[PDB]
């Protein structure tokens, strides 16, 4: 590892995709640690525990009911990821070229991507106790989430599993820029024709992230390889996700999704 | 990059692996790619590219319908290996540095999850855009043959040759493949353990060794690591994919078992 003009440009491109990240993403891995520890005065979120703390909660963000308690969050977190497709799809144009590609193999790499983008970002929001909802206005603990009725008191706590594992690497948004860049840009996804220069575009991506890890963490060593690997993570977790969602249409057949949801989940695992 | 103790000791471990892999697996991917490109001038394998070339090839390997007939044979005899493929890699497994000296019931989890993405990463070896090497380079059977089999049997090939296809561009060597296949095998991320940190602690050092063995083995290949790393995920997909599509044959037709030792190992997975 040397100073020479290729370095330079892995630097560029790094600063380049950390600036478009700032741009595109509101709520940065920054921002909601300030919250999550307290450091914040502006940004005190109300803390969800409980039935009792989720009425009151309503009131800032018939006569008796438990099943539209489970019916109303599960719709807010699809509410939330429509929101977070559009930042990802405003991000995605800034990676640079690729605008050059087909676009047909473009829609293809946001279609399979986006999500393992959403639950990588997610991560960022939570800790062992809950996570940050509405734009950080709010707090969701784990156990509340897991405590709801079946089959929802399950769809939240593969996402905190992995969340922990993820934030145990202790990156930060200039790594993680760098990181969704890399799982967009996939020359493994399905209906690809030009792989070429989408393989092109990661190997890049890729020389710049093994150069960010090595400077900013010195500490630790095969960071690089285990950053990776949680990839893996990410596909089994949108696996388990539309597996689960198959259960919501049939189970509980009025139970609606958005139509860019809808064109989403549509023929992808 | 540089020659100092711990670079000569990742070398040893590479070269350990690479023994107990050849002592392990019979077919190697130097073994089939000489079969494949007609290299060898004994193994010549017999090629079934569809129904008269089967019905000749199974003389050498029911008045019911013969489009089902014959997929219900074939996917048999692809459970019928994987099983002694199953055994080969536990052979190998136990030969990994600290494996045996884990926890006995984490040993178990690691083979129950990791066992079949070694059978697909290794039998991408024995494949080309073409088709696949069958019982030990004697058969030869076609990728457009397997796709023509009875629904939904028709389908459960066509992953494993798309992946194969990419992984072989990647053109790794038995000697790249012994250290991938320890790594996959040392995966921290699975259900049911609790000893994660000696598992790490194993995974660490063969992870180092393949940085290593990559970097001296394909001096071309700049960001392989990186894109080997990513196969992990299509591997991890083909094995979810497949339990999937298990649950289909077993719903649509009640008269088809399978071998208790896979029994085993589909169950509780994903």
């Amino acid at each position: 590892m040397q100073l020479n003009p290729e370095s330079a440009d892995l630097r560029a491109l790094a600063k380049h995709l950390y600036d478009s990240y700032i741009k595109s993403f509101p709520l940065t891995k920054a921002k909601a640690r300030a919250i999550l520890t307290g450091k914040t005065t502006d940004k005190s979120p109300f803390v969800i525990y409980d039935m009792n703390s989720l009425m009151m909660g309503e009131d800032k963000i018939l006569q008796e009911q438990s099943k539209e308690v489970a019916i109303r969050i599960f719709q807010g977190c699809q509410f939330r990821s429509v929101e977070a497709v559009q930042e990802i799809t405003e991000y995605a144009k800034s990676i640079p070229g690729f605008v050059n590609l087909d676009l047909n193999d473009q829609v293809t790499l946001l279609k399979y991507g986006v999500h393992e983008i959403i639950y990588t970002m997610l991560a960022s929001l939570m800790n062992k106790d809950g996570v940050l909802i509405s734009e950080g206005q709010g707090f969701m603990t784990r156990e509340f989430l897991k405590s709801l009725r079946k089959p929802f008191g399950d769809f939240m706590e593969p996402k905190f599993e992995f969340a922990v594992k993820f934030n145990a690497l202790e990156l930060d948004d200039s790594d993680l820029a760098i990181f969704i860049a890399v799982i967009i840009l996939s020359g493994d996804r399905p209906g690809l024709l030009n792989v070429k220069p989408i393989e092109d575009i990661q190997d890049n991506l890729l020389q710049a992230l093994e150069l960010q890890l090595k400077l900013n963490h010195p500490e630790s060593s095969q960071l690089f390889a285990k950053l990776l690997q949680k990839m893996t993570d990410l596909r089994q977790i949108v696996m388990e996700h539309v597996q689960l969602l198959q259960v919501i249409k049939k189970t509980e057949t009025d139970m609606s999704l958005h139509p860019l949801l809808q064109e989403i989940y549509k023929d992808l695992y």
